[PDB]
């Protein structure tokens, strides 16, 4: 075999740190890669050496496979792990690595190329004999052929069409012995949706739940399938929350899922770690092949919590390095046993209220949930970002992954709830509120959720706590104090103090007024939305005198008269005030009040504009008539004894020319009328 | 049976912190109670929310059982542990 002492990573993020960590235990060197800048990132602070690769766009960075290979050769690298994304699925890169002599980590290039095309892949599995639900059989040569194979090839009837998602030819015709309505439905589908007259028939499944078993193989002909998984929950083809132990799955089935999976991988030949994905209908009770991926998934640490080998913790990445080592395995499929249950959820730096659009901004304060064991449950968090970091728009929005291992499902789900609640980030809106809403009200604790489970409950979700009038009181107070000495040393005569804050909550401005009575800075009141009360407030140490973009992060205490007390860590800026406490997190936008403060001119500008002196001789006018002029460009240039003396009018609005180039004009002539755009 | 998610403590001191701790493992909410001032005390820095009850003498503080019950009802508390004393 070939010795390995240097490890190379392609991608960046959580996978970089994960690959780097275990490496320490195996006692192997590490190498990091980073784009323009991106040098303060954590992963590079974790490796032994890092190299800059070039411009931010993914074409420029992490896609120059030849340059990466040349750099690795110059470094005499032993192994490369592509990870997921970028060159994860590219057979040319793997072949070039093999020619260079470096041990590529993953499947051979032949398997990747074969699975690149869906038609040839499904051909291979059909030849292998695995139950596969195909996409098409022939064409609509005859309408009687539809009745011929309707009860033949596939009893379930999937009429549909050659293409297009309209699918009105379907009509949900699950009843066999249908011969006068299927042809009428197809012919009415052909109208206004002719496309190609060829029609394909398949089996139609009422329900769908996604399954995906894991597998592992050495290069000495020996492997063992890991435990199954579930990915029923996904929105817009994006993974949201998943469970390694498919609840409600019989043991016997588990076993069989393996025999089918091993047949397919052996047929194409496979080395390393991979995952086979199925599609399943509860009503039919059978699973049909949909797709496979020849690449390590992102969901690898999840399935790990439900599998132990020889009573020892399993490390998936470890074996992949050992597989690259050339050593053979040590365990049969038997040594592996499941223990308990676990759940996972992904947090995305997106805004749930909006069109789930990514946002980029500095990370102000990041609470870290307790990543230790307690009670009947294990909870962990893996994050590829830390304090002081900033999200890049080029990358996908992905902060951290939270997993709750437990002895029973209940324990696991309950654990997450509390953890999901505890983790807190300030600075960018996240979907963390959405995930908690997905966990509390939906009765998916039973364990039965379909592929389209998210679609129906959209009305129930997308809901957040209501900002109580009290929340404005602590939020408003923090912005003042966390900016200046408002209410500090203040003093007037025979009167009392007053200071107000305007919040632009939703599309309606909000005003909050704060004032004091007595000689007390401590005793304070409030009146928001016609609700009045009293409270006292005690601050903490003063921090962040520089009041930069991060501004001031301080803890606050508020004793309201009723009797309560509160603690609030407020990082306030001019744009917004963020308050985090037992209520949760809420950011209140401050009413924006900016509008070219100075240049606010509504003057008509009717006549006598950019008038030229006596000599005249206007020429070389470079402004189009009827075009807005707010900045002071040279509207007209007139020459008086070689005196260009450009007028440079700054009156806003479009300018209308009444003169032409080369025309001698009199003194103080109306060359143009600079009027407000009407 | 009846679900519990909010825990209420009557007394103050070592018992407050002890009752509060295990609560974290069961994953249950917590509530603290404190007399005049007595807000820098540790137990309140351990709970989720704390309420002031009134004057230092034990007659005034921790003995207005009716007021404690009304406050707990307003908070929709699930359970109360009196402790000792």
């Amino acid at each position: 075999e070939r010795k390995v002492e240097k490890l190379l990573v392609a991608n960046r993020g959580e996978i970089a740190c994960r690959v780097f960590r275990t490496c320490r235990e195996m006692h192997i060197r590490t190498v990091a890669l980073f784009c323009e800048a991106e040098r303060n990132a954590k992963h590079v602070a974790e490796a032994d050496e890092a190299v800059c690769i070039g411009p931010p766009p993914a074409v420029n960075s992490y896609l120059r496979g030849e340059h990466i290979i040349s750099v690795a050769k110059q470094l005499n690298v032993d192994a490369i792990h592509p990870g997921y994304g970028f060159l994860s699925e590219n057979a040319s890169f793997a072949d070039a690595i093999t020619r260079s002599g470096i041990e590529f980590i993953g499947p051979p290039a032949s398997a990747i190329s074969l699975m690149g095309s869906k038609s040839e892949s499904k051909r291979i599995m059909e030849a292998a004999g695995v139950p596969v639900v195909p996409g098409y059989y022939g064409e609509n040569q005859n309408v009687s052929f539809l009745a011929e194979e309707a009860k033949k090839v596939g009893f379930p009837i999937l009429i549909k069409a050659v293409s297009g998602g309209g699918g009105k030819g379907m009509k949900i015709v699950e009843r066999p012995e249908d011969f006068t309505f299927m042809l009428e439905s197809a012919k009415r589908e052909a109208t206004n949706f002719f496309k190609d007259d060829r029609v394909i028939l398949e089996r139609y499944v009422k329900r769908s739940r996604h399954i995906e078993c894991q597998i592992f193989f050495d290069k000495h002909g020996r492997g063992v399938f890991f435990f199954e998984r579930d990915c029923s929950v996904q929105r817009r083809y994006q993974k949201v929350l998943e469970e390694a132990p498919a609840p409600h799955l019989s043991m016997e089935t588990r076993q069989r899922i393996g025999e089918v999976a091993l047949q397919a991988a052996k047929a194409v030949g496979y080395v390393g770690a991979g995952t086979v994905e199925f599609i399943f209908d509860t009503s039919t009770g059978e699973f049909y092949f949909m797709e496979m991926n020849t690449r390590l998934q992102v969901e690898h640490p999840v399935t790990e919590e439900v599998c132990r080998i020889k009573g020892a913790p399993l490390d998936l990445v470890k074996l992949q390095i050992k597989t690259a080592m050339g050593k053979p395995l040590t365990f049969s499929q038997e040594d592996v046993t499941l223990v308990g249950s676990c759940i996972e959820a992904r947090v995305y730096a997106e805004s749930p209220e909006r069109g789930f659009l990514p946002e980029s901004g500095p990370l102000t304060f990041i609470r870290e949930p307790f990543q230790g064991v307690r009670g009947p449950a294990r909870t962990r968090l893996d994050t590829g970002f830390r304090e002081g970091d900033n999200v890049l728009i080029h990358y996908d929005p992905m902060l951290a992954k939270v997993i709750s291992w437990g002895r029973s499902r209940e324990e696991a789900l309950r654990g997450l709830r509390q953890a999901l609640g505890e983790y807190k980030v300030a600075g960018i809106n996240t979907n963390i509120e959405f995930l908690k809403r997905c966990c509390e009200t939906p009765e998916f604790a039973r364990g039965g959720v379909t592929t389209n489970f998210i679609s129906e409950h959209e009305s129930q979700l997308l809901k957040s706590p209501v900002v109580t009038p009290e929340v404005a009181a602590m939020a408003a107070t923090a912005w003042l104090l966390n900016r200046c000495d408002n209410w500090r040393g203040a003093f007037r005569l025979n009167s009392d103090t007053n200071a107000t804050v305007h919040f632009y909550i939703d599309d309606h401005p909000v005003e909050v007024r704060l004032h004091t009575e007595g000689a007390n800075y401590h005793k304070i009141f409030f009146s928001v939305w016609d609700h009045d009360g009293s409270f006292e407030v005690c601050s903490g140490p003063v921090t962040s005198k520089h009041r930069d973009q991060k501004s001031i992060v301080n803890d606050f205490t508020f004793l309201f008269e009723n009797g309560m007390h509160h603690t609030v860590l407020a990082v306030a800026t001019e744009g917004d005030v963020t308050v985090i406490g037992s209520f949760g997190l809420h950011q209140l936008r401050l009413l924006p009040l900016t509008d070219g403060f100075g240049d606010s001119s509504t003057a008509g500008g009717t006549s006598t504009k950019i008038v030229s002196p006596m000599p005249g001789k206007v020429s070389k006018l470079l402004v189009k008539s009827g075009d807005l002029v707010e900045k002071g460009q040279v509207l007209v240039i007139v020459e008086a004894m070689k005196m260009e003396h450009p007028v440079r009018a700054l009156q806003d609005g479009r300018v209308s020319f009444l003169v032409k180039e080369g025309e001698v004009v009199g003194g103080d002539h109306v060359l143009a009328t600079v009027a407000e755009e009407e």
